This record gives structure tokens, C-alpha cells and sequence, in this order.
């Protein structure tokens, strides 16, 4: 079918985009950088297999895609924001709105845009890529992890409402997800080169490594094959196994 | 002690604000009518045991307190929005931004307003009264559902970073709470006078009734107290046992 | 690889075996009906791509598919328990005991006795077929929802301690998972054949349709496959969206 | 009212008795130890204001608090088991039955044995003392972790039968809580003594201390006052914040 993979440079673009592509899907892919033609250009060249677009709001693009491919089948909302780690009191009140606009406002805006075609046919997916740092919160990234939070839950609501109309929904909350040459958000470097980053890593996952964009992949091109629809609803959380619980004096 | 409670002509408002001055703390009071002198007049004649401001903002508002009455040492975030059931395609984007804004952004800007001065001499309670509608999601209500997680778990991860300041942290989540006279969400009429809604109570709860302003009062000054602090980060489902699930044919 | 589905007559059993074997795999088949010979040649004449074993206890069984297969990669403990729905003071105490050996005992046994072999190797996959009950109790099975719940907490316990030998551990919760010819727990009759049974599954589901088979079988086969071992620790909920939650009075 | 605490030298037993009886209640103990008579009287004369039972047994015991107090109006199951860590493979199969007869098993037993005389009058408030541990697993304690997990969801299905009774169901589950002589599970020595230890909580816990008995008897107390029956079905996470999730090398 035709699917749409958001900010496909980070977080968990490339993995969603390249096996869904590999699945058979005709896949559209948004980005930032795809408002300047030299890198949308250059995007299409690498990766031939995959539809650059150049639209960046909700509407337009799901319309641009409607146009050129006919429809949409499947929505991959990777959604991504840049927080910084800071206590309350030192945060911006914008700082919340931004990463709220960013995480939650983005992929409402995208499903509103897309549900009434979805529901027509009764037939579509949607999967929103957010986080899985609600399930095991640091100290200080209050903003960040509470919008994520709201992410999750509204797949989990939506998948209520659109059952009806055979459509799952699903949200996967990584963490600790291998992003290659993207900062969103466990770039090779240092991740996977550096010796604190990697023992922090085997410290806190119960595999003790990065996932990897294969396995995220894996898990959209799965859900979006209408294999296993019935797991509509469920968050995933793609974190290896974290959170992994410090452990008294003494023990290994 | 000295306390805040907002829109407290509302929701978990007057439980609140009433009980925690039966404990004898100074209670401050925030509503959107009190920017109106005869509003607040009113009101302090009605309750000369409540202290009501007509500040709105956050900042204002904790500034205000603070002059008043020397110091917040409660924050009681009772947060409120006006929400419409609706499919996700029927909502206009700017809805979840204004579910967002009320149910999301204001507490935080009140808890980054507090949290320096309560951080400085290392005491103060958080309360957030939210939802349950998140822990049981009702198809159709997706900005409003989505919005009180994102607020849970705001409460859930300050507690992570405020408990080194010895400053606890809640969240109180209710459903089906008799609001009296007040609109958000259950009042009077029709759920305790109409046949259809009490038995629609009585077969969605657990304890068949609405929850009472007094049992959202006690939680809240019983949390306030100091007595239970090892509590911080937990999100409280006040709902009576709600949701109850339908069970097989045959079975009453 | 090599894999073992117990109890595969039943519950998710058959989705789990003919997937698993679709894939490629030797599936080694675990049955109570199978102690005796006619049952067994029966089982193994209808199903040439199945292995059915004569074995009933953990130990005995996980011995008997590693001399015959060579070892065991993907253990399935597919669990089942025949309870009564009943007020907790009915019930007897022995009646909670059964549901513990039969839904938590039984489990534990089975990875105690494969958990070596697989460590020793540094590979090996977990399946437990659990419940989606505990996320959505109905009133009088507190025996059965209780157990099952706990058996999804030891597959996510034993994920913390089985990642460093790479060894993944997920639980998969059904509900109204379609049994076929099956008592456990949904059959086709009454559930897909009588009107008040259709309307029940069509108004607690967000599907409105039991679970197939089919996709629970291709969520075992996925996780079994090695192509998303970082979702290890997961307690999925197969259960179609449900539970949908009662609105109020006047909403369709 | 007469409320009935178990184990209650143990655990979260005298927080809850000490604090039960300065509320006015007349508290019945149980305890192991008190088989012995000279442990009864020991006990009975250190505690005046407590009720130390000879009766070992679910039955016996509620029979004799009955027989004695004319009723059980509060029922406090604070359970307790010692387990070890070990790796799944060099666990027993017994050391599971035992953790979840201990853990499991006993709580139902007491429900069992008390829930028709409260469901006979339509009063009566449960409480179980269970564990944190499973919302925060640590490697190698698999058994004990399962158990408490299925404890926590017994209250809560229990709360869905008992509420049409107006009978409040909870469950409290500490970590890190001191137990001051008694070794479970955080006695004074080595948790406030020993610098590792005293670092370990300070490092895993948001509040950066032990729990006190004082606060869990607060809580405990509350609970049964009646003063917030519409918690009923709350498992309440008593841990301080814990657990606290390692951050990124270079954050303090
Ligand atoms: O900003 N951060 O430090 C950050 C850390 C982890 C995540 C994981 C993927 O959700 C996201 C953001
Ligand atoms: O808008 N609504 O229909 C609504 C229903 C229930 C709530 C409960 C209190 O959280 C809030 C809003
Ligand atoms: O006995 N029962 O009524 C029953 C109902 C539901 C289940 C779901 C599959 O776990 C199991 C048993
Ligand atoms: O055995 N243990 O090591 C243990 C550790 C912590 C607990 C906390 C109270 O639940 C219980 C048992």
C-alpha cells in the first residue's frame, strides 16, 4: 500500500521507511530539510526506492500524497523534539509548548488530517513512533517526557474510536534505539563509540547493547502488514529491557 | 500551613480548598470569575474561612500568595477544560491545543512559578488533580484523555527530581466525583436526580455511586499534611472502582 | 530452530504450532490428550508438520525435544486453567491453588528446566501465553485474573536477568481470542454462531470481532524469528482494543 | 472499629498496628512467633494497647477476632516471605510454591475467610501489604517479584466484586520501607548504619531515604477511617519515588 514516515532522517525514520519500503509499500517520506530541493534531491538519489516530499504541515502533506499516490494506507507519525535537560523552575513555559506541539499537537494533526479518508474505506494504519522515557523517567526532562506520555495515551484512546472502522493504532516508545548519523537520538557517536556511553548502555538495558533500526523497523512493517491488527491499542516498549533496577551493596 | 487552590468553584475546587482549611491551613483561591470584584466579594463573604484572589496567571498568582502570606507551601494544580466528544476528524487541531493549554501547560507554569522558592528551603507538597479518563478511555474524547496523561505524568516526573528537595509530588485522577452545583464534570443534575444517570453510575463503578467532595478533600489534606510523603509520584485514581467491564451473556 | 508449544490443542496453541512450523521450524507439541498413544498418533497423523511429544512434565519434556531435536530455541508456554467465576467467599482455597499451579507453577517450571541449556548458549526465546484479564478485571474471577497476572510479571521479571545471555522474554495477553474447536476459552460455538454472543464481542472490542488464530500466531512466530528482540520484557495485549469503556447515558 | 493485622512484628505490621490502635481500634494481632506463649505475653505486655491471637490459620484466626471482638471490620494482610536471589535455573519449583503460598495464597485464604460476614452487613475495608517490587523488577528475584505482582492484582479485581458490598479494597506496596528490628526487609542495621547502604537509598530513591512505619501507618489508617473509601482498587506504590532511572554519563 502507500505509507508516510515523518522526519524519516531521525529517530525512527530510516528503519520505518526502509523495510516498509522492502515490504512492497510505496513509501512518502517528510522532513525538515526536504524544504531545500538540494537535499530533498539528493535524499531521492540515496534512496531511490523511497518518495521524498517536500510539504511540511499536516494537511498539505497528506493531501500532496493523496494526489500523487492516490491515498494513504499507513501512517508512521515519527515524531522528534530537541529538550533540553533542565529542572522545573529552570525551564521556559514555552520550552513545554514546544516539545507539546512537537510531540502531541504533531501527530493529533496528522491523524485529524488523514482519519475521514482512513475511515471511509475502513481500512488504514497508524502508528506514532514516541518514547518509552514515560515508562521510566529521568530526573529533569519533565517537558519532553510528560508530552511523550500524551502521545502514547492518544493512540491508545484513538484505537477506541477507530476500531469501528478496522483501523489499529499503535504507539512504539523506544529508547536507547540506535539513530546512526542522527542526533535524535543515540547517534554511533558516541553511543557506540565511546567507553562510558557503551558501559552505560550494557548498565541499564537487560540486553546490554543499542537497539537497532532493524528491529524497529521489523516491528512497523509487521504492525502496518495487517498481520496482526489485533494488538490495536498497544504501546510498545522497544527499550531492551530497560529500565534496569540498581541493585543493593554487594550484589553482581 | 499556606495553600493554593485553583478554579475553585470547580471540579475537585471547594473539597479541596474547604477541607484543607478545616486543617487550618491559609487557603488562597484562583477562579477565572474572581477577575470580577463582585465575583470575588461574593465569594469571601460566603466563605470567610477561604482567602480568594484575583490573580490569574501563574506567576501573578504564586507571586501574589507569596506577598499575602509570606510563602506557598501547597499547590493544589485543579485544573479544568471544556471539552466536546468527538471523532478525531471532526476536532479542529486548535481543540487539543486548547485541551493542551488548560490541562497541560498551566500546571506546569504554576509548578515552574513555585518550585524555587519551596526548592530554597527544601519543603512543599504538588498536587495535580487530573483524570482516570486515561487509565480507562472512552472512544471519542482524544484531546481530553491525552492531555490529563501528559499531566499525570508531569506529576510522576517532578517527583523524580524534587524529591531531592524534599517536595512530594501527586497526581489525584478522578471520574464519576459528584461536582455539586459546578458543570466539570458530575453535578448534581442530572447524575444524582436523573434515573438513567444513576443507573449509569451504579453499573460503571464499583462502589455504584459518585465519589464524594469530601473524600476528594480528605485525600487531598491527608497528602498535604506531610503524613505520607513516601507517596511522592504516585498518580491516585480516585473513581470508585471505575472502570467495571462488561462481562459474558448469562451473567448478571 | 526447534520449538515447544504445550498445551497446543488449546488456548493459543494451534495459532502458535501451525505458525511457528509455517516458518520453518521444528515445533515439538506438548498436549494432556497425549498420554495416551491413540490421542498422540491421532495428533501426529493430521499434523505431519507438527512433532507431538508424550511427555507431560516440565523436566521430562524439555529433556525429551533436546535428545530428539537436538535442543530447545523457542519455548511457548501456552497455559490454560478451567475456573469457575464465582464471589471470593465461594470460592475455596484450593481453587486459587489450582490456578497458581496451572498459570504461574507450571511456567516457572518449564524455564527453570530450559533456562540452562539456553544460557549456556546465549540464545533462546520465551513466549508466555498469559491473560489480558488483569487489565481489565471482570468482577468474581479473582483466581484466574490474579495468576494470570502473575505470570505476565515473571515474564517480564525473567527479561531482566535472561538479556545478558541474549536470551528475550515477552507475554502475550489474549482476550476474545477465537479457540475453534477449543473450550479455552472463546470456540466458535457459541461465539461466532449466537446472536447475544456476537453483540457481546462486538460491543467490548474496539475490533468488534474476536482474535484470529491466525494472528496470534504470527505474533509468536514474529517475536520467535530474532527480528525484534528489543521488545523483550513486553507483556502484549492481544485483545482487539479491549476493554471498551460504558459512556454516558444518550451517547451511541 | 476491629481491625486485624497479620505478621505483626514484620514487614509493614507495626506501623499499621501501632498507628490502627492510637485511631482508636481495637487491633487483633497475628504473628508466628506468637504460637509460643511466652512470645504472646512478651509481645502483650511490651504492647498493651495491642491484641496479640495464638491462632495461626485464616480460619481459626477470623473465628477468634470475631469471637472475641464481635467482628473484623478491617483486615490488614501484611504478607511476608524470605526468598533468595537466584537465577531462574537454580531456583526450585518449591521455592515458587512457596513464595506464592506466603505471598499469594495467605491474603486470599483471609478474604476467603472473612468477606461473608462484611458482605452481611455491607462494611469492611481490605488492605494488603505487597510490594513495589513489580513495578520495578531487579534481576534474580523472580519468585517473590511474580507473587507480589499477583497479590497487587488479587486487591484489585477483589475491589470490582466487593464495592456492590460498599467493602473498600487496597493494596500498599513499599520498597525501601524500614522495618526497624525486623529483617524484612530493611532493618536499621546495615540501611541506616552502613554508608554503602545509606548511599544506595539515597542514590535509588527520589526522596533519598528509607520509608518510616509511621508513614505506612498513616496511610494504612487513613485508608481505613473511611475517610476515602472511592480509592477503592488503588494499588499504592509506598517507594519514596523509587526507582530512581540512571542517566546519560556526565549528569550528576
Ligand atoms: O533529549 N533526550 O535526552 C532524550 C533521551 C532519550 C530519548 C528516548 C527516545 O525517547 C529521547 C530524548
Ligand atoms: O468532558 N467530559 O465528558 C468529561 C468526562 C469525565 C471527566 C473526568 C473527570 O475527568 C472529565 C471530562
Ligand atoms: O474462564 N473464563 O471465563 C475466561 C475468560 C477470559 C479468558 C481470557 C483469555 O484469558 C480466560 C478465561
Ligand atoms: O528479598 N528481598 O531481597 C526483598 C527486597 C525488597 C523487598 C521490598 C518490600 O518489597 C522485599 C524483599
Amino acid at each position: 500500500s502507500t505509507a508516510i514516515v515523518t522526519n524519516v532522517k531521525h529517530f525512527g525514520g530510516m528503519g520505518s521507511a526502509l523495510r516498509l519500503s522492502e515490504a512492497g509499500h510505496t513509501v512518502a517520506c517528510h522532513d525538515e530539510s526536504f524544504k531545500q530541493k538540494d537535499e530533498l534531491e539528493a535524499f531521492a538519489e540515496t534512496y531511490p526506492q523511497l518518495k521524498p516530499m517536500s510539504e511540511q504541515e499536516p494537511a498539505e502533506l497528506i493531501e500532496a500524497v493523496t494526489s500523487a499516490y492516490g491515498q494513504v494506507d499507513v501512517l508512521v507519525s515519527n515524531d522528534i523534539f530537541a529538550p533540553e535537560f533542565q529542572p522545573i523552575d529552570k525551564y521556559a513555559v514555552e520550552d513545554y509548548r514546544g516539545a507539546v506541539e512537537a510531540l502531541q499537537i504533531r501527530p493529533f494533526a496528522l491523524v485529524n488530517a488523514v482519519a475521514s479518508q482512513m475511515k471511509k474505506r475502513k481500512s488504514g494504519h497508524i502508528i506514532f513512533i514516541t518514547s518509552a522515557t514515560p515508562f521510566g523517567p529521568w530526573k529533569e526532562l519533565s517537558t519532553y517526557t510528560s508530552a511523550r506520555a500524551g502521545a502514547c495515551t492518544l493512540a491508545n484512546a484513538l484505537s477506541k474510536e477507530l476500531g469501528e472502522y478496522n483501523i489499529p493504532v499503535f504507539a512504539i516508545g523506544p529508547n536507547y534505539l540506535h539513530s546512526e548519523d542522527s542526533p535524535y537520538f543515540y547517534p554511533t557517536e558516541p553511543w557506540k563509540t565511546n567507553p562510558e556511553h557503551v558501559a552505560h548502555v550494557k548498565k541499564v538495558t537487560a540486553l546490554q547493547r543499542l537497539g537497532t533500526q532493524k528491529e524497529l523497523g521489523e516491528l512497523v512493517a509487521f504492525l502496518a502488514s495487517g498481520s496482526c491488527d489485533y494488538l490495536t491499542g498497544q504501546v510498545f516498549w522497544l527499550a531492551g529491557g530497560f529500565p534496569m533496577i540498581e541493585r543493593w551493596p554487594g550484589m553482581p
